[PDB]
């Protein structure tokens, strides 16, 4: 690594300066057959073959700390030939000045391999610089619960990563969300809610219209009157639908808590009340009704 | 910073010049084995190297601010090598003619990183981009009621930022909206309307036909008479549709006032005086309708 | 292959300063009609000529290692064709400095090729890298049950490939995924949960409401008694619904273990011990119900 | 084809060796008004010329064979026009340095000439490599069923080509799929299961509860001791569903064979003893239930 | 047309050979004032002079059959202006070194003209390809049935053209497809069927079970003596569901003719056999079923 | 225009004359400091403002005559500034040589502006070229039907224009279709139909099998003599479907004419002597009917 890094560096400055010296003295002394450019192209290639050494050999090393964690010796070794070869093409790419061909067509070559490298592996960097994206501005932070209406990522989330997020669903099971989604889906975040809301619908028959009045101011007290509903929100209890078999009363409010068990209990008991004071005056609910004709 | 940009340009400038005066002196006086190209490339590689200590200087200070808030050590050091490495790719790029290889190799590499970077960051450029044009030019405000018929946005606007704007939903949850979608998505803004609309359907036994009439000039009349309908906009009853089980008539108004409450209370009184003008002319609603034929 | 291209190599090289002595010797002696660029190219293309006859061997070996297996002879000799007119194409184009036409031309003719071929392939190479990415970094391993929200790809896993998962489906049917797919959905990973979930409605008559109250009493405490049920997880008995011919229930808790059998085993269990509770304290379910108005 | 070719390189090879001698007797005897660009221009162009009568040679004869198998004449006479003057824009192109205009606007018309040719014929490129992928790396093989859950594909294996794919449907029609789809869909291999699978479900009413519990036992019991059942694979029976007018029994087992006709017979040997079960028991199946309230 | 390109071609070779020769007599003779450049400059404009005639002779050619046939004067005008257009920007392009101006700044024009009429015109282009694809292969032939299911393009094959194929449905209307339609989704052809199929499902009463065996095999054994039958295909006949209202019996087998008729008559044929031995043995068909608990 | 265009070409030569004169005779005489290149420069820029002024007089008239119909002052104020820019904008790349910086950067610029202006402009450039395509190939014609099975275009063409297609709906509503769309979609043409189809299905009741097969023939009889039936297309009348509560029969044939009223007419006497046959026979449509088991 550095050492090694460090070492070639400096072999390469001392066989640089050493060719320098020894162009000088061929122009200051008889040079015959010298082609200049030649001894420099040697002396490039013995610092290109020095190059290929040392990256070899941190490829074996690499492919010895694949195999010591398991990566059975077939992946290990074809992962192995693939970085080489990529360094390989690389210096083929670089240094086709000193010997190469053409150094236009070089240019086509290697500017269209990129250019199919180019959409090949969109993915994968979309999904690290959403990544990045995300450590820098994320709207949710570890153990929130978020969900979004355009696709299922329902859960509290656990871990945040470079490539995915992985967030805990309600069964207790784990969930790899990929990090470019969420640079382009509306992210909802339940878990900063400051209300829990209760709505519900209230169907009479139709022979009860004459106590729907009544009926809902009642409600409407009882809303007004439990401890464990919040009185600064919004607070509707209105008879606003003619359905198929009953007539409709809407009742939207909202709770004090935010806790899951406690506004579970509060709508319980709203319910329960809600029954006691619908039956109390002398009304009911409807089921599904018909008019049958028979022949 | 601005004081270290200072001293480096400082220096730079006068490295350029000693080295200038000395590329002179040895235009006057005996030169020897000059190579000034030399001389003017160690000069540059200097101011590379101050350069490269000063970025690192600036490096490592985000690095401390970026720990003193939080951002794990581990998240916070990776971080700093992402942008050394950036750095240290853009300070290659920019100095390859000093004593770079092939330009034009360089020139393809160049162009291809360059070029996977602009499709794997498209949608973090739109973000961006559409946030300055919600800048300029937006649809709507902040406290304004918004909602669109192509995606689920509803609810107040809270904040409008670079990337994302934040909406209150109307169960009290934050929802954050990525600012790319304003620009290809149909934005209504009910926050900003004139007048509610009250819209019904009457359906009335076939049996009541006889009647359908008069019952529909009731109907009118009372709606020219209500004081919350608006009588400069739409006023429509008419009987248009022939269902399975019943003879519909529409209703079509508006209010005078847009606040909720006042609304529903209009719309209230509005359903249980048409409910009396129905009963009271002889007619009735109709539950769904069949005819059964018996073995 | 190594001793193939080491021999040619050797050639090349013994031609190459073979041509260099005889320019050398031109330029010494009287070189006549020499045009040194001309002896070069004739030697370039003798090199040519060899690199050509030894790749045209490796293609016939390739044939021949391709039928011994199989691979009837028509498509293997096509298969053969397609690459020598690769190689060939790949020939024209690296040397059009030492005889061919334009270079600028080339470019263009090389590049928009090159070009076109980088569309066609996008969906290889983007599979191969997605594979490279799951051998560094995969959510899963061999032998576990995952599934997605977004595709069909439930089963548990076989094997992991270059190009494609391969996936035993629980009607013991092999599915073959292609890698990119997990680039871009979530993929859910039930191999690995901790906890399974038992939730349920209890459905009760809306002549049973007075009894509620008590019966959700009773389950709970029943689930809060249960060997088999988790205490330390979520576990929720609560009146939340008015449904259309019933009052709903809900029933939510977890099970300490993640044995298919088992769990269904205490799920039957619970179930019987749930309906024995609602029947011993007078009330019953509830079928779907109707009103009927005859005439 | 092959002579022609050798005919009109050995014309050339003469051509320019001609050219070669008459610029160096110019070079040495008096040259006059010579310009040798000219002379080689003149030498191209014939070349040239010849060139472009052999290709028209073959153009028809292509057309000949064309012609041969049917191709009604305008059908064959279009497509030698387009190819024809696809050759002589190829031609153009190539020589736009002996006598061609600006080698720059040349550029830029034959590279955005190529580069519209792209995009146009991405989808046959994209056919043609997957074919290519397909003959190296094929999921399948000939003979086998296969289906997909993304595209409806389902039917036995017929041909496999260089464009497109032959498979048999089951109401033996063919379907023609191209090869692209089979790199971005998961393909289900049927052909190659190892096991059928005989799910059902046992709906009993609602007054069969003191009995579900022994009758589960009893279908359980019955299924450990079928011949056709394979006992090393799944094998469940419980109660886990309270469906809307019965409970439900799932049955989920396997059979030993593969074969269409030898799983339908266990299936429904399965299925009738299933049915002796449970009417043995005093049980019995459930219909659709309801409670009607009649005025 | 090719005597006017013939004209201008000996002209364009006259005018140029005279300007080579007054070149040479300047280059002999006292030039004075010459600058040979701009003589050739003026014998290309009179040469350019002479090709937008002739260019615009044919433009108006083609305006005048184009009005022959109608075309109305406007449409006609207008095209002609556009191709008009079309032709000077060509011209323009090509000859920017002799006058024009900076060749890289036309470079850049030139290009992104091109370029964006590149992504304009794909779809035409699209559909050229495909039409000379299906010219060398196609999946079907004039007057085969086809169908998609993918796209709703049924109906038998009337012709094939360069951009669009025509269809006759099965209403006798006429249909035009896209050619590029059919390099991307999967064509079956049931103009080449060999066989047509017969599935049926026989659903009996839940009380009949005692016969469900009995009939059938009846039923199997009266399909392995119709004459219409070819009992070498797949011949099933099994009990296989438990249906809501019946027991439900498969009937899958195949016809020996695949004309419309016959194979209806036999499908009719085979019912009404089908009615009689169900009801020879006791059974009966099942209407849906209830059960219905009265108050 | 084309005077002010010859105005200034006149000045433009005579300019550059007047130059080429003063150059030669600096050339002959004493040019003391000269600079050519300079005289040049300032004879261009003279060139170029006279150039600017011409195309600034045609911006101020074609304001004039877009306000004179209308177009209110802003708007066309702001149109006119628009393309002053868009036209400096070009002056200032044409001639970067002249006077302007790096020839390089600008070509960066020029490319990357007129890049995104590619990408921009797409939609635009689709829709002229598809109305050019329709004037060339188009297959349908002004007062045509036509109707598309993938987009609602249903009604009568109306006008084609370059951009967009008007089209008659069928309850007189015009409707505009971009022209891209018909490069896309099959498009069909009812209007060029040749038979009109009349398509039923007989559901006669279980208990009239005895029955079906006289009543086809009797239908069938009826249809070979009905004088508006085609007896050379296709006629069809077959017991072909299982029902849920009845004995589908289907009837497929064709009338002579293809209008409207009198295809209505015909199949209006074709039910009624439809029912008359049934009738007749003693059988009797079915109602769906249901089986009820009451407790």
């Amino acid at each position: 690594f550095l050492f090694h890094a460090v070492q070639f560096l400096i072999y390469t400055i001392i066989i640089s300066a050493v060719g320098s010296i020894i162009n000088y003295v061929i122009e200051n002394y008889k040079l015959k057959f010298i082609t200049p450019g030649v001894i420099d192209f040697i002396c490039t290639s013995l610092i290109a073959v020095i190059l290929t050494i040392k990256l070899f050999l941190l490829i074996n090393q690499f492919e010895k700390q694949q195999i010591k964690k398991g990566r059975d010796i077939t992946s290990a070794r074809i992962m192995s030939r693939i970085i080489k070869i990529t360094i390989i093409v690389v210096l083929v790419l670089l240094y086709g000045e000193h010997f190469g061909m053409s150094l236009s067509g070089l240019l086509t070559f290697g500017g269209i391999g990129g250019l199919v490298v180019g959409m090949a592996g969109k993915d994968i960097l979309s999904n690290f610089f959403s990544g990045i994206m995300l450590y820098f501005d994320r709207p949710f932070s570890i153990g929130d619960w978020i969900r979004s209406p355009d696709r299922n990522i329902e859960g509290t989330v656990a871990e945040i990563g470079w490539r995915i997020t992985k967030i805990t669903t309600f069964d207790n099971r784990p969930l790899y969300v990929p990090n470019s989604l969420f640079s382009s889906i509306s992210v909802e975040n339940p878990g900063r809610m400051t209300n829990r809301r209760i709505t519900t619908t209230i169907g009479l028959r139709y022979e009860d219209a004459a106590k729907v009045g009544v009926i809902v101011e009642a409600v409407r007290e009882m809303l007004k009157n439990h401890p464990a509903i919040d009185q600064r929100q919004t607070l509707l209890v209105y008879f606003n639908q003619f359905a198929d078999s009953s007539l409709n009363i809407m009742v939207y409010c909202f709770t004090k808590t935010t806790v899951w068990a406690e506004w579970l209990a509060a709508q319980q008991d709203v319910y329960l009340k809600i029954i006691d004071i619908v039956q109390s005056h002398g009304a009911d609910f409807a089921f599904p009704s018909q008019t049958l004709y028979m022949d």
